């Protein structure tokens, strides 16, 4: 079967990135229907974005200072507003390639695809996962906001993310659709700081059930432990503690392997207090938290789209 | 900056894949102009696996015993044939959706991205490696048959790869667009054997780069080598020796960090010798091969496709 970092196919969002530019700075947009989606931050000069009263400068722009591009094609930019951190700009033409498509946010472990584009051209795509601290270890350079994050479900593509900026630790940070951030940050060149982000305690879990079912088990120990000693050596190490409803998610895999839930916290107990002693599980000589337990059955079933 | 396992955008090769069914197997087909590609071994029952004469089995097959369907399209088969490994149905019908395309015949260690498929539908895409010994390790599962391995170049797909089989140790082979195996591999179902896997040494230098473009540093010494030293130390740890050629590659890259090809020599050779001590590099505890200096470069100056 074999186990890698999958991300959906981007053909349906190939055909919804356009090219926006507004005075000396440009990037990328997201064209659904007859709305364009872009950051707010494209209406700004090199001086403005230290500090931005993107109200005043706003007022200062008019419907034919927004430069549109589709392809080689120009679209007619009829109307603008602001809706928090996003420019929706108002087309006379509807895309003919808009798929079923719907807005949502997302809570931290989820991944989803992100197809990093410039100049409206995409670049490639990979897979990516909402930290803890609502932050991203992602691949993005100068002009690759507007690039978005989705997921597919067969025909629909729900998109969650859009790209704005690069934290000083060199992590990355957005918004969803609506533009609202991720976490407490704000669309500006200032020092600012991203928590502690603690690993996905269920994506590890999930990850090590994929371990099982590929053939790596030289970490299944037989012990077993309860949530509530599990969860206080998980405080030592910076993990997510663990609950009902994480339980009963691993709870087809914990049928499909026959190994218990509160059976494998133990494993991952022991794989935290004595490490890893230079082996590898799955290919990795650490623990991996960027699969959701609906990554693991989704490419240990292999459902298409 | 940030450094990912990035794929192609996969949007060109999603319109190109069709449903091959023959009897009793199904399997995904490349739809090119008005010729489909597929493995051989669809025209196969379980029993034929075994052992296969391809040749009197094919003989028993004529162009109504081959399903193709695009979507809910049905391709109508007006002639087939065998080259090598794989079949070519003449179809009465060209593909609309088919791009600037090439087949080639890829090197040991270059990189490419897969679209794995089932029923001929995309199920995802990711960045895989042709290993030294002619394999690779992908995600596959029963019916992913057909699907095609590719890079891009700005409008060109170039085909490289087509998967067909999954070896005892977990690992995957597959053949060229033509039919031609890469490695010593055969289409049965009998114990086949991959060689020595010796680790593509120009690829972990050119990733030892992106750390340092991305700023991991720890692993710079202050020491140099010669390539015969060097190579004598890689030898006991099986690694690829390295050539001028190799130094040539890497030329762009010793340039714009400002740090000698031999000079990077020996801080491999440390790491190799010293471990990694529980650290990492750019994020993996492990020395990483599936990257080229072509996807340094492209995914440090953002080129666009
Ligand atoms: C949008 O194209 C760009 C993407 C950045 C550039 C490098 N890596 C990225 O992810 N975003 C910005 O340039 C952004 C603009 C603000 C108005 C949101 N600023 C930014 O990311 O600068 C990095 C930084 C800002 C503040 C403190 C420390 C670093
Ligand atoms: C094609 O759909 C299929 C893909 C396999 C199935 C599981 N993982 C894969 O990559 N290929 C085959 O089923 C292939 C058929 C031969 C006629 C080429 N056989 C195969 O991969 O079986 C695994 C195997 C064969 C021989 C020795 C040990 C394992």
């Amino acid at each position: 079967s074999g186990f890698r970092k999958m991300a959906f196919p981007s053909g349906k969002v190939e055909g919804c990135m356009v090219q926006v530019t507004c005075g000396t700075t440009t990037l990328n947009g997201l064209w659904l229907d007859d709305v364009v989606y872009c950051p707010r931050h494209v209406i700004c000069t090199s001086e403005d974005m230290l500090n931005p009263n993107y109200e005043d400068l706003l007022i200062r722009k008019s419907n034919h200072n927004f430069l549109v591009q589709a392809g080689n094609v120009q679209l007619r930019v009829i109307g603008h507003s602001m809706q928090n951190c996003v420019l929706k700009l108002k087309v006379d033409t509807a895309n003919p390639k808009t798929p079923k498509y719907k807005f949502v946010r997302i809570q931290p472990g989820q991944t989803f695809s992100v197809l990093a584009c410039y100049n409206g051209s995409p670049s490639g795509v990979y897979q990516c996962a909402m930290r803890h601290n609502f932050t991203i270890k992602g691949s993005f350079l100068n002009g690759s906001c507007g690039s978005v994050g989705f997921n597919i479900d067969y025909d629909c593509v729900s998109f969650c993310y859009m790209h704005h900026m690069v934290l000083p630790t060199g992590v990355h940070a957005g918004t969803d659709l609506e533009g609202n951030f991720y976490g407490p940050f704000v669309d500006r060149q200032t020092a600012q700081a991203a928590g502690t982000d603690t690993t996905i305690t269920v994506n590890v879990l999930a990850w090590l059930y994929a371990a099982v079912i590929n053939g790596d088990r030289w970490f299944l120990n037989r012990f077993t432990t309860t949530l509530n000693d599990f969860n206080l050596v998980a405080m030592k190490y910076n993990y997510e503690p663990l609950t009902q409803d994480h339980v009963d998610i691993l709870g087809p895999l914990s049928a499909q392997t026959g190994i218990a839930v509160l059976d494998m916290c133990a494993s991952l107990k022991e794989l935290l207090q004595n490490g890893m002693n230079g082996r590898t599980i799955l290919g990795s000589a650490l623990l991996e938290d960027e699969f959701t337990p609906f990554d693991v059955v989704r490419q240990c079933s292999g459902v298409t789209f």
